[PDB]
RNA sequence: UCCAUGCGCAUGACG
RNA sequence: CGUCAUGCGCAUGGA
């Protein structure tokens, strides 16, 4: 409930109008200052006795929880109403009531936006920006094209212009709230010049309709006292491959596949995908099946260039073991093909000796063990530990690996995000909290993490941040995590990877240059530029809405037939399908049901083809074992258009399918 | 607390 | 515009 001196001056303009931005580094505790702005605004509104609301917005739920528990309540526990609002907190009360109540709100973004849309539709109780007297944001540097919450500012922008027009038109003018923006260093997006960066910043500011940035320069001394920045550091340090590449070449010869590129990169992957579409556009075999296999192989390569090939053997053991299980489940109610037999036998004839090759070291892994061991010695104990990388699979893999070799012990644990993707077992927010807490105790010495740890997770006191094969903001936040107590950054990758840390330093210089330029600017010219950017953004939104509205026009019941994509085989019609939840599609009418096969290895079985292809899940809804499917695995056959099409999702086409009627299923 | 799914978004790399 | 990897949020349904 007190102001630092450097916080004082920067907060100063916001206290009277001054919709502004703030950027300060980690550790400066910009929540306290924000709270002071809140309390001062509220006290002002009590002095005028008017509606004082704050609608604080974030990108993630965790920060809302943190600030509710620890920042907003303990300083406004006494006076005012507070509530921490999230998509996950099943809350009995609805949003516009906690607008009707709850002078202070902490919230995640799209709650608000959804409520505004319910307004614009008029569906459920609505809300508008007129119910407010202030807005505060965290992480404004996400404010850009089609951001989660940036859309709302465009409405604030749209109505704003109306106000000015109304002042010209009739001159009644509705109020609009003050806007505060907080962030770390905003960074910069896709620049090589100061002008590009400056245009970015002006874009941000007029997307926030701000007035200035108001960074700290006077009281830099106490800041640098609180803020100790660690040392910018760079620390940099067979036949199985060809054994497999020969197989790949044999497979091209088997398939007449001309790569027009090398093995072990994205271009070969993309060519494989395009060929797989075309052979899906042709309904042939040995042409798309092998595109998929070769996709798997190139994945195996690009891990082999970075990972112990034992993990590639794991990958392919998983794959082909599933393949054998698929073909056996097909045979259970039935035989192979020359294609499948060729590929499988080509694999299995080598599989054992290839696993033998896997057990032969002759690699960045050695450099990694060296980099790990050296820090354990210098610390001699009580060494915190962080690792970054790209993927999820890498983390499980390396954790399993490090469990096996040495350890002197630093028990380390993996970490990933949450998303339902990658064909992996994700983690859970609870589990993330558990892990970071154990690290907070230091019981877990080393963390293996993707780019979650850099983002917004409370970590500190650490020293040995690294990079095994990985923008300026990620860099500065990872530097913020490791403190200036014998802490050293490390980067390890085959080698422009140094280029990127260098670029981050370069952008760190450039952003300060642009900040200094814009701050020292005419208020007139500044306002003119920001108005132009606001008009540009608004017209851009109108064009996007025009294109989207013009997009979907057909909305047909049944114009198609869905087919197997390995075998150009009829599977379903357009009218035989039905819908549940207005989300999922399904095919009853057991004429269909005579076709498929079912499998389940470990809560819902999976539906697979007579060719062997995997098509869906035994979705159990309302007591019906609804065989749901995924359009990703299916191909389109219009009666009208000969060309085949494939979408990866239902909403690509506009043509609608009906909602299911269980009264049909009256037995 | 766990699980399945849909939708939207940003970021990095690649064409 | 297309691909991949990563991350985020929201909405459903179930235990
Ligand atoms: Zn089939």
């Amino acid at each position: 409930l007190q102001l630092r001196p450097y916080q004082m001056e920067v907060a100063q303009p916001a206290l009277d109008g001054k919709n502004i931005i703030i950027c300060l580094p980690t550790g400066s505790g910009k929540t306290r200052v924000a709270v002071y702005i809140t309390k001062d605004h509220l006290d002002k509104k009590k002095q005028a006795s008017e509606s004082g609301k704050v609608i604080v917005l974030v990108n993630k739920v965790m920060l809302a929880e943190q600030l509710f528990r620890k920042e907003f309540n303990p300083y406004l526990k006494k006076w005012y109403r507070i509530i921490g609002l999230s998509g996950d907190t099943q809350l009995k009360i609805s949003f516009p009531e906690v607008v009707k109540s709850y002078d202070v709100i902490i919230s995640t973004a799209q709650i608000l936006e959804n409520s505004l849309l319910n307004l614009e539709s008029g569906d459920d109780d609505g809300v508008q920006l007129s119910d407010f007297s202030l807005i505060i944001i965290d992480e404004c540097h996400h404010t850009n094209k089609e951001a989660v919450y940036n859309n709302i500012m465009r409405r604030y922008l749209k109505q704003k212009l109306r106000n000015n027009d109304l002042k010209k038109q009739n001159k009644p003018a509705i109020p609009l709230p003050q806007i505060l923006g907080l962030t770390a260093s905003p960074g910069v997006g896709a620049a090589k010049k100061q002008s590009e960066a400056e245009k970015h910043i002006l874009n941000i500011c007029a997307n926030l309709d701000a007035f200035t940035i108001k960074t700290v320069k006077e009281n830099l001394g106490q800041l640098k006292h609180q803020i100790k920045e660690p040392c910018k550091k760079f620390v940099i340090a067979n036949p199985f491959k060809e054994k497999l590449l020969e197989i790949m070449a044999s497979i091209q010869t088997y398939c007449q596949k001309s790569p027009m590129s090398d093995f072990g990169t994205q271009h070969y992957e993309q060519w494989a995908i395009q060929m797989e579409k075309k052979a899906a556009k042709d309904g042939n075999r040995k042409d798309r099946v092998c595109a998929e296999h070769l996709r798997k192989y190139n994945e195996a390569l690009q891990i082999n260039d970075t990972i112990r090939m034992i993990d590639a053997y794991s990958h392919l053991e998983t794959f082909y073991t599933d393949e054998k299980e698929k073909k056996f489940a097909v045979l259970n109610d039935s035989k192979l093909d020359e294609t499948d037999e060729f590929l499988m036998n080509l694999f299995f004839d080598n599989k054992k000796m290839l696993k033998k090759l896997a057990e032969n070291p002759k690699e960045k892994l050695i450099k990694l063990r060296n980099t790990i061991l050296e820090q354990f010695t210098r610390s001699e104990e009580s060494s915190r530990g962080i690792i970054f990388t790209k993927t999820r699979q890498s983390t499980y893999a390396l954790s399993q690996w490090i469990m096996e070799n040495a350890k002197v012990g630093v028990k380390a644990h993996h970490l990933i995000g949450a998303g339902h993707s990658s064909e992996v077992k994700p983690m859970t927010q609870t589990e993330q909290k558990e892990v970071i807490s154990k690290f907070r105790t230091g019981e877990i010495n080393l963390l293996i993490a993707t780019t979650v740890a850099e983002e917004g997770l409370d970590i500190k006191e650490c020293n040995i941040v690294i990079r095994y094969g990985l923008n300026e903001i990620a860099m500065v936040q990872a530097r913020g995590r490791a403190r200036a107590d014998e802490s050293t950054y490390v980067l390890v990758t085959s080698s422009g990877v140094t280029e990127r840390e260098i670029v981050n330093d370069f952008r760190e210089k450039m952003m300060y240059k642009a900040i200094n330029r814009v701050q020292n600017m005419k208020p007139e010219e500044y306002a003119h530029k920001i108005l132009e950017l606001q008009v540009q953004s608004i017209l851009e939104k109108k064009m996007k809405v025009k294109r989207s509205i013009a997009k979907q026009y057909n909305d047909n019941p049944s114009l198609i037939t869905l087919l197997c994509k390995n075998c150009s085989m009829l599977v379903c019609s357009g009218e035989n399908i039905h819908v549940i939840e207005k989300m999922h599609h399904v095919n009853m009418t057991p004429e269909f049901k005579g076709l498929y096969i079912v499998r389940e290895n470990k809560t819902n079985g999976e539906i697979i083809c007579k060719c062997g292809q995997a098509w869906g899940t035994m979705m159990v809804h309302k007591g019906l074992d609804l065989p749901c499917l995924k359009i990703r695995n299916f191909v389109v056959n219009f009666k009208n258009n000969s060309p085949k099409k494939q979408y990866k999702k239902w909403v690509e086409l506009p043509i609608r399918f009906p909602d299911l009627d269980y009264s049909e299923y009256c037995l």
